[PDB]
């Protein structure tokens, strides 16, 4: 049966309506996974730093409660995390050990089915550190497993969908063998770092009918044929969908795809961080734009005065879906669902409205 795996976010709490998401927000039985992002490691040890960490707990074991199938990971890392979070817990099998050991005592106190490590990113750098800390939680949560009466802790890792990123950071047939499965950051393929400046989709299927050469690798069909053609099943392969969109500030009067930008978009009222926008934005934002499907890569942008927006839609999570079921994935994966339109107060489509419609497709 395919997965559905939704990231949701410590920092989402501190947001106004409609972006104020704490746990209780979350339909237990919306995702067959949820993934709590992110936690921190202190002395080598797991914690959580979050004020409602309390509420978290009592959330989890009444999510499971009402339903009995729900996993619930915790995952640690993401892109301010970085390299240097992972120091210097990951330089000495001691210092793994005690942090191994954390994490198994951490995980089965708190009725989490498992972790989450998305090291944003090895690199040629840490690409044996990381690949170590990976073999070594295998091992020790399957020697965990033959000792217990409770199932086998999950083990998956966020990993990224750029092909340079994944030549550089991965050992991908040992992680195949390591993991239960990854969570394919199959987005922020353009955005405002990108030099020379240019509009480009957050999140294409495929690539653009003009990209040739290396262009041609930023997009979900690309990413999800290199990993599994480097030794990733495709099965285990859970790809990446994003609720929230990349906005550009615009140079000049082009509007295309390329069109040069001078900088991100402006910040939207809630999320308040200048280059993207949430769902529950987006909708706002879609008010008096002017909307265009490419045909090419399945994906809409808009554009409104200077801003141009590229993002994710109804329609072109179905399509998504569609492309993942023929592939054979092991589902999809969701960052965010505290992005999505998740009180429904926003954007006139009922609660979740992203998030719904992939699972309706992926049932269907
Ligand atoms: C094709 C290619 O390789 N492109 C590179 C880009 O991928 C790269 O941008 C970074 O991409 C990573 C994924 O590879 C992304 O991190 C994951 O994705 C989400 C959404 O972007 C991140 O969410 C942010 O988390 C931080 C805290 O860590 C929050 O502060 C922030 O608000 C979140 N943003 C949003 C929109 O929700 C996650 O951290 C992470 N997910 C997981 C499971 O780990 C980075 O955010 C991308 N970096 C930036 C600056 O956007 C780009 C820059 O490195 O380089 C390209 O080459």
């Amino acid at each position: 049966a395919y997965k559905l795996v939704c990231y949701f976010t410590n920092w989402s709490q501190d947001r106004q309506e409609p972006g104020k998401f704490t746990p209780e927000n979350i339909d237990p039985f919306l995702c067959s996974h949820l993934i709590y992002s992110f936690a921190s490691i202190e002395n080598n040890k797991v914690i959580i730093k979050d004020k409602s960490e309390v509420m978290l707990y009592q959330t989890i074991n009444s999510l499971k409660t009402k339903n009995p199938k729900l996993k619930i990971l915790l995952s640690i890392g993401g892109y301010l995390f970085g390299s240097k979070g992972f120091h210097p817990m990951v330089d000495s099998s001691t210092s793994r050990l005690e942090f191994i050991n954390s994490i198994i005592l951490f995980l089965r106190n708190h009725n989490f089915d498992g972790l989450d490590v998305s090291w944003i990113y090895p690199d040629q750098k840490e690409n044996t550190h990381f690949t170590v800390l990976i073999h070594e939680l295998a091992e020790a949560f399957q020697k965990d497993f033959t000792k217990s009466t409770k199932e086998r802790l999950l083990l998956t890792a966020g990993v990224s969908a750029g092909r340079q990123m994944i030549d550089n950071s991965y050992q991908v047939e040992k992680l195949a063998k390591d993991l239960d499965f990854i969570n394919l950051l199959s987005f922020d393929f353009h955005g405002s770092w990108e030099k020379p400046l240019i509009t480009g989709h957050n999140s294409p299927l495929s690539k653009g009918w003009q990209d040739r050469g290396p262009s041609s690798y930023y997009n979900v069909e690309y990413a999800v044929g290199y990993w599994i053609h480097k030794g990733m099943p495709s099965e285990k392969v859970v790809m990446g969908i994003p609720t929230y969109g990349h906005s550009f500030t615009l140079a000049s009067a082009e509007t295309t795809v390329g069109a040069p930008a001078s900088g991100p978009g402006a910040a939207g009222p809630i999320t308040e961080s200048s280059g993207f926008l949430a769902y529950y934005e987006i909708c706002q934002f879609l008010k008096g734009a002017k909307i265009t499907r490419l045909q090419d890569q399945q994906v809409p942008y808009a554009v409104k005065g200077n801003q141009w927006v590229g993002y994710d839609d109804v329609k072109s999570m179905e399509t998504k879906v569609q492309f993942l079921k023929n592939l054979n994935l092991g589902g999809a994966m969701i960052w965010s669902i505290d992005m999505d339109d998740f009180t429904g107060k926003s954007c006139n489509q009922g609660p979740y409205p992203l998030v719904q419609a992939v699972k309706r497709s992926l049932g269907s």
